[PDB]
């Protein structure tokens, strides 16, 4: 049941967060409005189909339901629906849900590492919203695919299993989720609180698995989104497990992230880079970290000396995303959020908008604006 000890860095120069102005209702409302305008334009662009994982020169291409990222588009639609209650959004998003149920029924392009990312923001999302029985059906079937069956993004993936346990009462879902949390935490985070990131080779033959490549600059580096998967995945798991160790681990990983932010508090694509590097940012990592911090602060004791710093830090990061990184060109195919990095080593979506970045940015806005019931 034990999490390995990690170094928890103190938060350096906390006044760089504490002196920020908190985001106001009007500020978040207008950021939501601007995102939704692009979303409604993109509804006529994508139709019943989906954006590609990332943009190309800041314009998405249109694809079918065969990637790891399709759920994030549906997630954007549901989040928009949380805001304006527009049944148009419900209609289109539910059609995505039916396409996801078809996808799980026929086992079309399914990798078990992606199931949480695919089915939570789409199907579990609708179940949270209106209790749709086909949405539940798709989610449980995805959970079962995950059960038949280590990277840090498994901390997000296992949320599907906790949901399955809650809906079925079957302790086996919870058993695997809990085991997988500790397996990931003890193996995928370094003792300095940075996420481990490696080119993965077969443990028995030494063969690489292509055509995918490594994430993060190098074996010694700190991939920003991997760091964020931890920052968000830990509190999500904490909801369901309530191991105080998880809070300490969050503090380690979050403080590490915060200490490596540049002047505008938006992470470079790898945390070994800062101002002057000439490297691209990954806004998607920063959006994800805001969500994770926001989630953890629901539970973090008032007596934690850094709770206020975390509050101001997430406001600081989100403000920067809104003011400097959100999309201002309302053209078909544009993303909600600019300057992400998908896969640096592959040259995929480098300094481009991406769909998970868009989703987590909108999720952060919705989190700030209302009392949001989690899809996760």
């Amino acid at each position: 049941m034990k999490i390995k000890p990690v170094k928890v860095e103190s938060i350096e120069n906390p006044k760089r967060f504490l002196n920020s102005r908190l985001l106001t209702k009007i500020e978040v409302e207008e950021a939501i409005e601007k995102a939704l305008k692009q979303l409604y334009i993109n509804i006529d662009y994508f139709g019943e189909e989906y954006p590609t994982p990332a943009t190309f020169n800041n314009i998405y291409k249109v694809m079918d339901n065969t990637e790891w990222t399709n759920g994030f588009w549906t997630g954007c639609l549901w989040l928009a629906y949380e805001y304006n209650q527009d049944k148009k959004l419900k209609n289109i998003a539910h059609k995505n849900v039916l396409s996801f149920l078809n996808r799980i029924n026929n086992r079309i392009a399914l990798d078990h590492h992606d199931l949480g990312f695919l089915y939570t923001p789409s199907c579990t999302a609708e179940y949270r919203i209106n209790g749709d029985v086909k949405a539940l059906e798709a989610t449980i079937k995805a959970a079962d695919k995950l059960m038949e069956r280590l990277i840090i993004d498994c901390l997000l993936n296992i949320q599907l299993l906790f949901f399955a346990y809650e809906q079925t009462g079957d302790e086996k879902y919870r058993q695997v989720a809990v085991n997988h949390f500790y397996a990931s935490a003890n193996n995928v985070v370094r003792d300095d609180s940075s996420a481990f990131h490696t080119f993965y080779f077969d443990p028995e033959t030494g063969e690489p698995l292509k055509g995918v490549t490594r994430q993060g600059y190098s074996d010694e580096s700190s991939w920003a989104r991997g760091q964020a998967w931890g920052i968000y995945g830990i509190p999500l798991s904490y909801r369901k497990m309530k191991d105080y160790q998880q809070i300490i681990l969050f503090k380690g990983m979050t403080n590490y992230f915060l200490n490596r932010l540049p002047e505008d508090k938006v992470s470079y694509w790898d945390l070994i880079f800062t101002d002057g590097s000439g490297q691209p940012r990954d806004t998607s990592a920063t959006a994800t970290a805001v969500c994770g911090i926001h989630e953890m602060l629901k539970y973090l004791p008032e007596v934690d000396p850094d709770k206020e710093t975390y509050k101001y830090a997430m406001h600081t990061m989100l403000r920067s995303l809104i003011e400097q990184y959100s999309n201002n060109e309302l053209i078909a195919g544009r993303p909600l959020l600019l300057h992400g990095v998908y896969s640096w080593h592959s040259g995929k979506g480098v300094d481009e908008g991406n769909i998970w970045g868009d989703y987590y940015y909108l999720e952060a806005l919705i989190r700030f604006y209302k009392d949001w019931e989690l899809y996760w």
